């Protein structure tokens, strides 16, 4: 049994960065003993994501290796930092070096690099790898010294190179006893063998297994290009998000920091003007918040200008940068970043897009609190899949699906994911913006999209894109096809956004309504009154049927009996709005109607759906009649005494009358034989009502 | 102007019969002085019918004529009584006669007879009658006593050819001034004549006009075949029926004779029941009552059977004589007859067939009281012209319309009336049978009709048949097509016989509930009870179902809407009951609907009509559930507590229970949506109900 006490770990990092702190907590949770070499140096060992080097790793070993030359009793493991976790104890790493037989073990990978021409001097092995890995050696102090005081080349030349060269020494490797990790039994290198590598898990810790040797790593190094595969793993080896204890990193639980709110119109979208009053209710100091708002469509001016007065009245500050700009969505987005980039006074920056409607409204409390550079609140299209983060990439860098994100989507797991791909809303740490992110041409510069180049900017210089579905944050728009030839358009969403068209035109009392607590009336027997449209779809909805203007006059003919009863009127087949309002009857109207009269059933069926004019000057009445109808959906459409005065709806055989219609209310009564009955003359003013003759 | 007290109208009759009466009637009502020859005597004037005669009648008038032999102030007309009706005054009469400028004219005709050969003799004359006829003269007493004494031959002997030879006397014809009256201004014959003769009528009188001469003949005579004619033009000239003062001689306002009812069923009759137990109504004491009834047919054994008890309770003495006997309608008819002829005892002969309904009561008393020798009460077929009495008949003595048919039909024109036909109802004197009809073969004895025989027998003895409209006396039930292959056949006479129908299969106060007067309840909120059915279509159609038998099981499919919700039932399809069950519905349940539910209009459209079967061992309950109607039709069929126990009809939306239903009583409750209910289930007995899914 090898002490603990004895094994000694050596990486070097130039800067604490995220990748490096990651590796210290997976050290740090098996109580491993760290020791980084050159943290205030600057890196000379080349761009190593490019090409090869790595050689100024080698000058800082060599160096602190000396005061160890003479150490037979120390075992030292040499890893990378940026690119490597630990999945496994001391004691198991130094009972598997032990197993080896070896006195310097390197890790093995599948490819034989920098020279090809050096695979013929490598011994065969059966099964397992079969080259040489300088990311990840473990042995004896003394042994390792005498490998790397032999160095004496440039720092940007290639170390893996220098170790792979003296380790074919044939003579060498038989002397000092150099050995190779083939079966990955404790490093497990990435690049040449993702398919070998699985997730194990426990319930307080993950591990990986390497399915084709049946092995259990200590070293995961992602090295080359695996850097997003090891960032996936790193979500959960070793104590990144455990099945009993959740996230192992996140919160899970004075002035705040003055931030810069960046919002983003670059397409026609659906309910901004309750994006722009949502804005107004982000529970953050106003005072600490400087509104930037860039719109691209002409559609929506008119919606950003009733807002801008309330905006300019509560942030600390606004501006608004209009389509008269000519502005591309990459040099908008450029510009409001580097509008916080260049102003010290920011110390957060919030980017948030039109389709993200953030039904959390501590949300960028919440992102501050979790303390990193870049965070995303996870926001999914609603009952779909599609969100605003990619749990994966394709080699060519466009969407792919990874093992675990339809888990993230649903929230199986909980926590605080290491992404590739990050949109529609994100934190971004204003110093990360001036120190690492200096740069104008975040989402300009070249042909790809401004999405992937912003994702692809952090990406390259090693910074995480973090994602938190630790709460629920709130929902994304669908903006696919939104139709904006109407008067309303929002009126035709409710069928890509159902939810967010409920709570704009679906009265806020239908809720409650259907679950009881006596909200509805019955005024006449088998009449029923219950709020059904808000005045908000009232009033679009007849703002909508003026603005088509071609009402009913002689010769029209309606599907009633008494005794031809018409009414001048507009259907929704005229308008193009039957489909939408087939959608509500069907969604509201049918589930109300039989809790109403329980044993009916209702598939909500209706071919005559109208909206009913009354005017003195014209038709102010209608006279006794029955309906071509099993019931009968009356909503009103407008205010009595302020719009119209004058009755609403008589039934005769009960000398009943709804003398006193609520706007938004709709009546449901039978529509044959009992309920024959007759609309009030109207005696000022116009009164609009919406009927469907439903179950004809 | 020659003095009305020098006229003296001299006829001839051997006996007081109807149509001497008749004369002596419209000769008293213009105050004609009337002596009437051979009053005692026997008629040996020959078959005057058959061939040629009356010679009798000069021998008659010679005789009286010598005591006037000199009386040149004395004007005297010589008409035949038995087919003589007078029209105009004696002075309108002398009046023409003087305008003649003749001294005996005789009356014209179209036919030269006995002898044509004589027709070169007689003078040339345009338009008007050429030839002779002795039926009616009018001269001085001192010219006729100069033609008749010249009579000197047999009483069977040629009267009008003993006329005709000395007109045709040259010499003679100047002579003593014989004329004819060509254009018929005072004589009327009606044989070659008919379409020249139509009826004049005045306020208080009615006269005939000739429209070939335009004149106002004073005497219309019946000759050779134009006694029927005669009969018609009878019952209004001069004072038989006016516009302003009706019939002329009918009625229009102690112990009572005895009298032989006699009762013919000669086929398959409906509702006979109804007709022997009416006979127990009859306003008329039944201890002067004799009853016989014949019945042809052995589908009504049963029907006899029962009444039979009660009859021979009620009537003086009663005898049926049954199918077995095997006697022919012909010589039931002469044996009731006869019964009452060869009884002393038998005052009047009562005639009623089976498919004479009597709606008054008093029926028999009213044609005693009008006392004729042959009389019937006007029946019709209801609705139709169709009745018990023709007014006309062709040359071969089958059914003609006469002109005035329609009239006494649809009574018009009411009173009493001489008629060539009658059947179904006639009341005949027993002295008339004893003395005039006395033979056996009525009848019978020809291949004629037995209905048309008995008519034919008594005109051949000129006896009237009378038919009185003066009273609403009853109807005739349709016989035509009585399908008898039935367990009560009358449940289908819905459209044949529909007042009777309804008399004894709708409920009595199904006509009082549907005027309003409070005897139609709502137990339920909309659902509405009124009496439909009689206890006795209630029972027959239960009865009808059963008989069947063949009831619902697994796998039956209903129109009935809940969450199959089936019940064993027996659909009206399935009986062959749909078109008279949808008749009921048509004529009975739609008028209800529309008066109970006031703004529907029903046409009373069902393809569901079922009666269903509830039984503890079999389906004892019906699960709640809605209808495929627009409102339901729910009739009971039994008695709760007598022939079952357990609950009726729930409706769950109301928490209001029929429990307690009623026989003939139905439920008309909506169908869909608001009335969800459920038949309670039967606990005892047997539980029928008629159900009806109307306008789906
Ligand atoms: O600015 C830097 C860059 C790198 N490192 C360190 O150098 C190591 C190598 O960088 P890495 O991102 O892990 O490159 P790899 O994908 O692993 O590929 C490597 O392959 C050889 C053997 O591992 C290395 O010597 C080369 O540096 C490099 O090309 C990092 O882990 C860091 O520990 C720094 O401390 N600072
Ligand atoms: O049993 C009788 C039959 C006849 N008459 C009288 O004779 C008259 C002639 O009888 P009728 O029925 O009128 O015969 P017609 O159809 O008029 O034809 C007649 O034509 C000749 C001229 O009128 C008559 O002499 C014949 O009797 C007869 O054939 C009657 O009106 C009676 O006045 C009797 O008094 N008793
Ligand atoms: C690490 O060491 C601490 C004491 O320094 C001990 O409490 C803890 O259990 C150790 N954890 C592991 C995984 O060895
Ligand atoms: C008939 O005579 C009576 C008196 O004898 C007279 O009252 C009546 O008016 C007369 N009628 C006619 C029609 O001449
Ligand atoms: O005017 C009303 O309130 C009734 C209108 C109605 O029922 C209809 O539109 O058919
Ligand atoms: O059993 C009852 O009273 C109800 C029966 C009924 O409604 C039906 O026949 O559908
Ligand atoms: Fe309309
Ligand atoms: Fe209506
Ligand atoms: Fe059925
Ligand atoms: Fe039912
Ligand atoms: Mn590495
Ligand atoms: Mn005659």
């Amino acid at each position: 049994p090898v002490n603990p006490e004895k094994l000694l770990v050596i990486t070097v990092a130039t800067a604490e960065t995220e990748g490096y702190l990651r590796f210290l907590r997976s050290a740090e949770f098996f109580n491993y003993t760290v020791r980084t070499l050159g943290l205030g140096e600057e890196w000379r060992g080349g761009d190593v994501a490019r090409t090869v080097g790595g050689g100024q790793k080698v000058r800082w070993l060599k160096k602190e290796m000396e005061k160890y030359a003479d150490r037979e009793d120390m075992i030292i493991m040499f890893v990378d930092s940026y690119d490597v976790i630990l999945a496994g104890s001391p004691t198991e790493l130094l009972k598997k070096f032990v197993q080896s037989g070896s006195r310097l073990l390197f890790s093995a990978e599948s490819f034989c690099w920098p020279e090809w021409g050096l695979a013929e001097q490598y011994p065969e092995v059966g099964t397992g790898k079969r080259f040489l890995n300088s990311g990840g050696f473990i042995g004896f102090a003394t042994t390792i010294h005498q490998i790397v005081r032999q160095w004496k080349y440039k720092d940007d030349d290639s170390d893996q190179l220098f170790y792979t060269r003296l380790y074919l020494d044939p003579g060498l490797r038989e002397k000092l006893s150099l050995n190779l990790d083939h079966k990955s039994r404790i490093f497990q290198n990435l690049n040449g063998a993702l398919d070998e590598v699985v997730l194990k898990f426990d319930r307080n810790r993950v591990r990986i297994r390497n399915v084709a040797y049946d092995t259990l790593p200590i070293v995961v190094h992602g090295n080359g290009p695996t850097k997003l595969q090891l960032n996936y793993l790193g979500n959960y080896v070793p104590n990144g998000w455990t099945p009993e204890g959740g996230c192992g990193f996140c919160n899970q639980d004075q002035p705040p920091p003055r931030v810069f709110l960046a919002v983003f119109v670059e397409q026609p979208t659906p309910f901004l003007p309750r994006f722009l009053q949502r804005l107004l209710l982000l529970d953050y100091p106003p005072d600490r918040v400087t509104l930037f708002l860039h719109n691209n469509e002409v559609f929506h001016e008119p919606h950003i200008a009733d807002s801008w007065p309330q905006l300019q009245d509560h942030f600390s500050a606004v501006k608004l940068v209009g389509p008269e700009e000519a502005l591309s969505p990459g040099e908008a987005r450029d510009m409001a970043m580097d509008l916080c980039r260049q102003d010290p006074e920011c110390e957060f920056y919030f980017s948030l897009d039109a389709d993200a409607v953030l039904t959390n409204l501590q949300t960028l409390r919440i992102l501050i609190e979790e303390n990193r550079k870049v965070i995303a609140p996870m926001l999914s299209r609603h009952g779909k899949l599609w969100s605003n983060f990619w749990g994966a990439l394709s080699p060519d860098e466009y969407y792919a699906r990874s093992e675990d994100y339809v888990e993230l989507v649903q929230r199986k797991r909980v926590g605080v994911w290491n992404v590739p791909y990050i949109s529609q809303a994100y934190v971004i740490r204003g110093d990360t913006l001036r120190m690492e992110l200096p740069q104008r041409d975040v989402f300009s510069g070249s042909d790809t999209d401004p999405d992937m180049a912003f994702c692809k900017s952090f990406r390259d210089k090693g910074i995480f894109l973090h994602l938190s579905n630790q709460h629920e944050f709130g929902r994304l728009l669908a903006t696919s096809r939104y139709d904006t030839e109407h008067l309303h358009p929002d009126l035709w969403q409710i069928f890509d956004n159902p939810v967010d068209w409920k709570e704009q035109y679906i009265h806020e009392n239908y809720s409650r309504a259907l679950e009881g607590e006596g909200i509805v009336e019955q005024p006449c027997p088998d009449v029923y009154w219950f709020p059904l449209l808000s005045e908000q779809m009232c009033d679009e909805l007849v703002a909508e049927m003026e603005h088509y203007g071609q009402w009913s006059g002689g010769r029209h003919e309606d599907s009633r009996l008494a005794g031809n009863v018409p009414t001048v009127d507009i259907h929704m087949k005229q308008v193009g709005y039957e489909d939408q309002w087939l959608q509500l009857l069907r969604t509201y109207v049918g589930p109300m109607t039989e809790s109403l009269f329980p044993g009916y059933h209702t598939k909500a069926r209706a071919v005559m759906n109208f909206v009913v004019r009354y005017r003195p000057d014209e038709q102010p009445s209608l006279r006794p009649h029955h309906d071509s109808s099993t019931f009968t959906l009356n909503v009103a459409l407008n205010h009595k005494g302020l719009d119209y005065e004058g009755g609403g709806c008589r039934f005769l055989r009960y000398d009943c009358v709804i003398s006193s219609p609520r706007k938004g209310w709709a009546l449901l009564h039978p529509g044959r034989l009992t309920h024959y009955h007759e609309g009030l003359p109207t005696t000022w003013g116009t009164r609009y009502i919406m009927v469907s003759f439903v179950d004809p």
